[PDB]
């Protein structure tokens, strides 16, 4: 079997993006953010409290016929943003893009996190790490894409992320016509539960590539590219005016500056991020200060590939038996 659903930009910034799913019988359909950094597919329901819904659509259990109580079963999460949800646990039939799971566990929310509430267009976040990082108790539940693997073509999805348009995920197949040149493979450490690899190294606008071994990890459900210091102040140099400010919380930079592109390496081959996808906008409404979209990881623990790395890629989560991450330009 394959699946494959179009992913669409919550807004004009790329905040985020979400992705159709069916839920239920009949299906309820929720726009849910496909987070290859956590490992729970939770949703706005019937259950949320009511004061902390404000727009989005919610999966309410009772009206599907084939929804089942996971008995006892809670779930609680939190991510590095700080926002957070918890409820409890239903078993029902999921499909993305036509490829259909039976017996998902669907991870109700009795609570969520203010950030969850301002954000009317994400009913839910469906995880895509590893299924050791689900949070469900007593008795961990796997993701989607464990559950669907052996029903795969192949045991794999790509997630293909639009710049300031809509884009794909596929499951259990690669579409070779969706990229260029080739695909490189790099191998995957699950010892954190994430899809984590190391980039060669990396190069700043037209400058000379730096090889360095960079840890981190492909992140869907991340928005923007955290590296270490020494990386970030490199890129931020070569644009006049930019600079780090606590009160804002990272690098801002002159709106009327253009930016420089960013390449990463994956083994020998090269990823490049152009100029336009590092502007995240001013700052506030009307500001002429504009927010970076490459941010130092110091003090997040780990670096991140997130959204503005990962857009400009055809990328491939290989959950072969020993899994590993493939990327290629687009």
């Amino acid at each position: 079997s394959t699946g494959s659903a179009t992913t669409t930009p919550i807004d004009s910034l790329d905040d985020a993006y979400i992705t159709p799913v069916q839920i239920g019988t009949p299906a309820q359909t929720l726009n849910l953010d496909f987070d290859t950094g956590s490992s729970d597919l939770w949703v706005f329901s019937s259950e949320t409290t009511a004061s902390e819904v404000d727009g989005q659509t919610i999966y309410t259990p009772s009206k599907s016929t084939t929804a089942k109580l996971l008995s006892g079963a809670t779930w609680s999460i939190s991510y590095g943003d700080g926002s957070s949800s918890s409820g409890d646990v239903y078993t029902d039939t999921v499909s993305v893009g036509g490829l259909t799971v039976t017996g998902q566990a669907v991870e109700s929310a009795k609570k969520v996190s203010s950030s969850f509430t301002e954000d009317s267009t994400i009913d839910g976040l469906l995880g895509l790490a590893f299924s050791t990082l689900n949070t469900v108790s007593p008795t961990q539940q796997k993701t989607f894409f464990d559950n669907a693997k052996a029903s795969l073509d192949s045991p794999v999805f790509t997630a293909d992320l639009g710049y300031h348009a809509p884009g794909t995920y596929n499951f259990g197949f690669i579409d070779t016509t969706a990229y260029t040149g080739s695909i490189t493979y790099t191998a995957v450490s699950t010892k954190q539960g994430f899809w984590e690899w190391t980039s060669t190294g990396y190069a700043v606008g037209s400058g000379t590539f730096k090889s360095t071994s960079i840890d981190g990890i492909a992140d869907t459900g991340t928005t923007l590219l955290y590296l270490p210091a020494t990386v970030v102040s490199a890129y931020w140099a070569q644009v006049s005016g930019a600079k780090s400010s606590s009160s804002v919380g990272g690098y801002v930079f002159p709106c009327s500056a253009t930016l420089p592109s960013f390449t990463f390496g994956v083994g020998s081959a090269r990823i490049v991020i152009p100029g336009d996808y590092i502007d995240f906008g001013p700052i506030s409404t009307g500001s002429s200060s504009c927010f970076g979209g490459i941010q130092s990881s110091a003090g997040i623990g780990i670096n991140i590939f997130g959204d503005v790395a990962l857009k400009a890629a055809f990328v491939v989560f290989n959950g072969a038996t020993t899994p590993t991450l493939g990327f290629a330009s687009k």
